[PDB]
């Protein structure tokens, strides 16, 4: 019942007790692990809202308080009355860097408590969420010093006033599908990038195209709109050997900004509540760059380094993956834009799991999610067994809107 | 109940119903994923429907279930344990007992290959000496002067736990692992405190970086003894670069066949304790965690350093510059010498059309996500974006605890 992760490199044996506080399921029973499976009313709410209060409370050193217990007697007055109820701003914030904190997929979460959040939870349409939106990636980006940052828009109130940015990220660049057959632009977003012209967005069918966003308030239409492309801060790819590398013609945002997640804080559910922080080095050239189903210029970048592309053996993939990596990283440092190797970023990691199993009891871990796409082996992170359970407040999945939305 | 399974590079989707056939438990529970855990005497009791369900998949095998072959020979096993509290396997029993731990291995990447594996039955060996001849007989066979062929070697099981045969050995062959009085280690890291047993036992250490470590083998629970593999059994491969000339000075080399001695082999409730087995090399064993772990030869910085690349900050990838030449020089060197090895998007690739081959005719393929994915590159191999279910299936390779640790010394 209380359980021990070893680090094999360094033998450091960690003692776990925060997952007997877990209460969400994680997909496994004791005949089955799916570890590597990428997506597994007023009765219920007062034990949430109870159950987030006593550690909201307790983190503030007044647990059992008068404070404590006037909230939980305020919140359930609110609950039977209302069928829901609002959270003050403390408890917001806190909820937010807790669903963060608890987030057992990130590698970057060393920086959980310095998160900015923007409260929009009085935004009634989609030219406000727009401005929400527009403040959160100037100050956000911070003119290439990015700063962590979280915008909350109106909770759910049941199902039909849903708050939804439709785009996976509020920058991306389009894709676009030929009579040739092949693909221009990121194939990821080849459905979207057509959801947009299907509803009026006008391409200019190039090869980097920063989408429009789509922005759905209080359930009605989503709708257009152009982000200011000087708050768009874009970063050309150049390699610091390789003079041939410029005329491949690449460049990437330096904002990776997710807003398909919902947040859950106390039973509340906030279904547009879009957040962003700075890119590790693998994130855009190892899975944006090289992955089959993505840009996938492997062969290209190969050929002009006139590698043998002829056997697998000759390991030329692997070669060109470390420069293309190298070019990134060399990139947006010499634009003195935020950005973090692989390297430092497990190391950070490592030692932030070490202060959570000492202040905190433990740290929920996403083994499959938080070893690196290359070189994997060669970081701290991959000898080191993490355990995985599902803590609250937390960012959950949900459905793409275009699947739900009564439209 | 049926489980899909998605690969998410060619949305292709696969659906399980071999889990259904999964007894042993996984570590997991519906709260916590023990997924990145490395580790999560037996009474005629619990014996008699352990032999009932190995022999009940036995005979659907061959299409006999139910036959009368079938019935008799349940009959003999159910009569052999009430009488002597155990029973013995058929040498046809014995053949599919090994290839199926093998095929049900979740963590082996190697196993669109289960079906060729050459069982040496080694069950009426008695001595440590007789052990020593048939390891010897083992490693040639395996060897094949460089063309590989898969194989294991089956000795005694286990009985009272007092009689257990053992090879002490964590793999065949394996270099000494020497800790210097200065903090340094001579050799393999990795191998330093069994390396001091084997001194302390009576081996004479030539005290070199690459030293085959002798055999150290426990038959009939008595106490271990010291053996030396005959070099000319033992092939190793001089490590050198295509474009790189500097490189064969730095000295290395590695041995061809790579043989694993530890674990053991459950079949039918049956315990084999001592049962080695060994295919062929995936590249990256060696030159990324045999060469490059920080805790085993750590060689990265030299090769760096010989590259002259910027080692001042990490961001400069010199680490991952580095690990590929050294997987470059492992691959080369070992088709060079016309020594079998396998570089790891030639076996990842095969290990995706093994698995789907066996979601089709088997109804599933046990495989564990986190040993799959090879420890470099990992994301621009298929297996990285292939969904994988791992359950528990016997006959099964199982760990054991390391024998000096549980050993009862006779003298
Ligand atoms: C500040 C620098 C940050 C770094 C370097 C970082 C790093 C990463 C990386 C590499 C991943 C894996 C992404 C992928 O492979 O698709 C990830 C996932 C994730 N990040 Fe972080 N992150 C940062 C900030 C944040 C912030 C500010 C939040 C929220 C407030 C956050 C929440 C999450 C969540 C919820 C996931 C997993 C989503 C899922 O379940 O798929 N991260 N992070
Ligand atoms: C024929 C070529 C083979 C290849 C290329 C291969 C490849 C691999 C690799 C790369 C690993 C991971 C090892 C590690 O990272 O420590 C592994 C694990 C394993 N292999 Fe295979 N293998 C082969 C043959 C075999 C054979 C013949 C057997 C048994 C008869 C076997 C049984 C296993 C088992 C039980 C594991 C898991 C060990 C553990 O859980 O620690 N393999 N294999
Ligand atoms: C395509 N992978 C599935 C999927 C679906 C939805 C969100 C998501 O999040 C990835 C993610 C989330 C937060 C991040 C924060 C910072 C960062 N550099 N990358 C980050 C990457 C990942
Ligand atoms: C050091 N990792 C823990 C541990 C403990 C005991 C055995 C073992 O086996 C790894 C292993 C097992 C079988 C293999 C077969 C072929 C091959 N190329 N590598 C193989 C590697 C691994
Ligand atoms: C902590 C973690 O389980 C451990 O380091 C594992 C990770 N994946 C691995 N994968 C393989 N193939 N071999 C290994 O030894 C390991 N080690
Ligand atoms: C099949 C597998 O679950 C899928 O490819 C996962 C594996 N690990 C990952 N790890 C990270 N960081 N990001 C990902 O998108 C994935 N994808
Ligand atoms: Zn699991």
């Amino acid at each position: 019942r209380f359980l021990k992760v070893k680090n094999w490199e360094t033998d450091v044996v960690l003692t776990d007790t925060l997952h007997l506080k877990s209460t969400l399921e994680t997909g496994c029973t004791e005949h089955i692990c799916m570890g590597s499976i990428m997506l597994p009313t007023k009765d219920q709410l007062f034990p949430l809202a109870k159950e987030f209060l006593d550690q909201y409370y307790s983190s503030i050193k007044r647990f059992g308080s008068k404070a404590h217990m006037d909230r939980l007697e305020e919140v359930n007055k609110e609950i039977e009355s209302t069928s829901t109820y609002q959270l003050k701003d403390t408890e917001l914030i806190y909820g937010a860097k807790h669903a963060w904190r608890n987030a057992s997929r990130c590698v970057g979460r060393i920086q959980w408590s310095k998160l900015q959040v923007f409260d929009a939870r009085d935004c009634t349409t989609a030219h406000g969420m727009f401005n929400y939106i527009c403040n959160h990636v100037k100050y956000a980006t911070n003119k290439g010093n990015l700063r962590s940052a979280i915008t909350i828009f109106p909770q759910r109130t049941d199902g039909k006033h849903d708050f939804r940015v439709w785009n996976s990220q509020l920058i991306r660049y389009a894709g676009y599908k030929q009579p040739d057959g092949s693909t221009l632009g990121d194939p990821a977003n080849v459905q979207f990038t057509e959801i947009c012209i299907q509803q009026g967005w006008k391409a200019p069918r190039g090869r980097f195209d920063v989408l429009p966003l789509l922005l759905q308030a209080n359930g009605n239409d989503p709708e257009l709109f152009q982000i200011p492309p000087e708050l768009v801060l874009e970063v050309p790819i150049r390699h610091p050997k390789f003079d041939w590398f410029k005329d491949l013609g690449l460049k990437w945002y330096g904002l990776p900004a997710v807003s398909n997640m919902l947040l859950e804080i106390g039973g509340l559910e906030f279904s547009a509540c879009p957040f962003s922080g700075w890119y590790m080095g693998t994130e855009i050239g190892v899975r944006d760059y090289c992955d089959n189903s993505r840009y996938n210029i492997l062969e290209e970048v190969a050929k002009k380094m006139d590698l043998d592309m002829r056997k697998t053996s000759s390991l030329w993939k692997d070669q060109a993956l470390v420069e293309i990596n190298i070019a990134v990283l060399y990139s947006f440092q010499s634009d003195k834009v935020t950005i973090v190797d692989h390297h430092s970023a497990t190391e950070s990691f490592i030692k932030h799991m070490e202060n959570e199993y000492r202040c905190r009891g433990g740290c929920p871990a996403d083994w499959v999610w938080i070893v690196p796409p290359m070189s994997g082996s060669i970081t701290p992170v991959f000898h080191q067994e993490m355990l995985n359970y599902r803590l609250t407040p937390s960012f959950e999945y949900q459905p793409d809107p275009w699947n739900t939305h009564v439209w």
